[PDB]
């Protein structure tokens, strides 16, 4: 049994001024890099463990042995999201509940039922790009973030953000980015109860509030209606979780639409930003990516059936998420006491964290040219070892929202493949912002359209 290394500490703050930075990811990606597969991490009345190793996550991935955590992060995501399934514990009445309810309204069978609905944000994409001038250029995600906000928007509940006419966000959405950006900034703070963050504080209690009325509002307007629109809110009012026998009530509703819109809105168009990134600094790559949306997508208006023939897109966005994973971290707890392998003894209750980043760049895994951009590390599934490859996490706790995600930008990506050219005119330097999930800040791109109808 080894002694864990643990980087620098700070007297009694122990490693939490660590955290005090803009790019925390980042951060422990490079501690990683310094200390390797697991090391110690410490603050006042805290300890963590940090995982980097295929070997240590895929035991930590066992579910007989490890559960969900919810790190501070999604604690304090909780005061807003509440017990919708992204910041519920697995023993909560409500975790298995909505699962049991949502889980066929996710799967790829459902995605036929959303394929309109996503064709329609496509569409305006393409169309804004099509009618940009000559001497203008595209702030990626930006405009990602306006098409994946709208298509969660439409799918989730027939609600049009028309983030495409809009340079101020809807008011929703000034306050959602708010309490995200507060629950974040109040991981660092030292001193949370000094009267300097009184302001911090009212203002993420008003935020709430605005969150609150207006989805309860949406809910409250459709049971009203009487409408069965074939959306996330019809299916979250006529649903019954098969075990219990029981709807979900209109709070936890709130809650799952409040935490489809922070996905919609984080997680997506990060993917979408960085496989455009990835793209463009890899033009022989770009060309396969074009080549295939050219031969697959035919028609003006691309079908259900040919957004799943696009496998070359499919597997450049699995090494975008390889690379640059934008949900990078989640938190289990041991179940028992048990001894991590062979070598790091855990009690029940001890938490990990698993750096999603670190995982991705496994040599033993990838091999050495870990850092290369190559969708053919895809080309065949079965091949990626188990517990190699997470970006959408771990077992009943992974993403429900796993082939909205894949369908959506598969779509969009190849339509932009099919619609246009890129160039990189700035010869941009990736610089990833952290909020809840990675972004590449000030991407910018200029796209010459290959003149083709829709
Ligand atoms: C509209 C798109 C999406 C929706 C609606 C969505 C929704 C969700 C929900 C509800 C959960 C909690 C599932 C549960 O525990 O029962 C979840 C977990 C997760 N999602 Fe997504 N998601 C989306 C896109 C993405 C994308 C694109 C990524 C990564 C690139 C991602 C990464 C994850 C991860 C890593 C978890 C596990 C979190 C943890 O263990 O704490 N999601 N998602
Ligand atoms: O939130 C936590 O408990 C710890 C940070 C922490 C460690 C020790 C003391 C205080 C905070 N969080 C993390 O290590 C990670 C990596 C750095 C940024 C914050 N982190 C997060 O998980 C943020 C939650 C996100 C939800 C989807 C993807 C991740």
């Amino acid at each position: 049994i080894k002694e864990m290394p643990q980087p620098k500490t700070f007297g009694e703050l122990k490693n939490l001024p660590l955290l005090n930075t803009d790019k925390p990811v980042q951060a422990l990606m490079k501690i990683a890099d310094e200390l390797g597969e697991i090391f110690k991490f410490e603050a006042p009345g805290r300890v963590t463990r940090y995982l980097s190793s295929q070997r240590l996550i895929k035991e930590a991935c066992d579910e007989s042995r490890f559960d969900k955590n919810l790190s501070q992060a999604l604690k304090f995501v909780r005061d807003f999201a509440g017990d919708g399934l992204f910041t519920s514990w697995t023993h909560e009445k409500n975790w298995k509940k909505a699962h049991n309810i949502l889980l066929p309204s996710f799967s790829q069978q459902a995605m036929k039922g959303y394929h309109a609905m996503m064709v329609d944000i496509a569409v305006q994409l393409v169309q804004k790009w099509e009618r940009l001038n000559a001497d203008e250029h595209i702030e990626v995600p930006e405009d990602m973030t306006r098409l994946t906000l709208d298509t969660i928007g439409l799918c989730g509940f027939n609600y049009r953000f028309n983030s495409f006419y809009r340079d101020q966000p809807h008011p929703f959405i000034t306050s959602m980015v708010r309490a995200l950006d507060e629950a974040m900034n109040k991981l660092q703070r030292a001193n949370p109860d000094d009267p300097a963050y009184d302001e911090n504080k009212r203002q993420f209690q008003e935020d709430i509030k605005v969150m609150n009325d207006l989805v309860d509002k949406i809910i409250a307007d459709r049971k009203a209606s009487g409408e069965q629109s074939d959306d996330l809110l019809t299916h979250m009012l006529n649903g019954k979780d098969p075990e219990t026998g029981e709807p979900l009530d209109d709070e936890n509703i709130r809650y799952q639409i409040i935490t489809f819109l922070i996905a919609g809105h984080e997680t997506t168009s990060g993917l979408l930003s960085f496989a455009l990134y990835f793209l463009v600094k890899n033009p022989h790559v770009l060309q396969k990516a074009a080549e295939e949306a050219a031969r697959v997508l035919v028609d003006p208006v691309p079908s259900y059936k040919q957004v799943k023939q696009l496998k070359y897109v499919g597997m450049v966005l699995n090494e975008a998420l390889r690379l640059w994973p934008t949900a990078p971290a989640f938190s289990l707890y041991a179940k028992e006491d048990t001894v991590l392998g062979g070598e790091y003894p855990l009690e029940k209750g001890d938490e990990l964290m698993v750096l999603i980043p670190q995982l991705h760049r496994d040599k033993t895994i990838w091999g050495d040219d870990v850092e290369e951009f190559r969708p053919e590390r895809f080309e065949n599934p079965s091949a990626i070892p188990q517990h190699a490859f997470k970006p959408f996490g771990n077992g009943q706790r992974a993403c429900i929202g796993q082939q909205f995600a894949l369908h959506e930008a598969t779509l969009v990506l190849g339509m932009m493949l099919k619609h246009f050219d890129f160039e990189d005119h700035t010869n941009y330097e990736l610089d990833i912002k952290e909020t809840l999930t990675l972004k590449p800040e000030g991407f910018v791109v200029k796209a010459k359209s290959k003149k083709i109808p829709l």
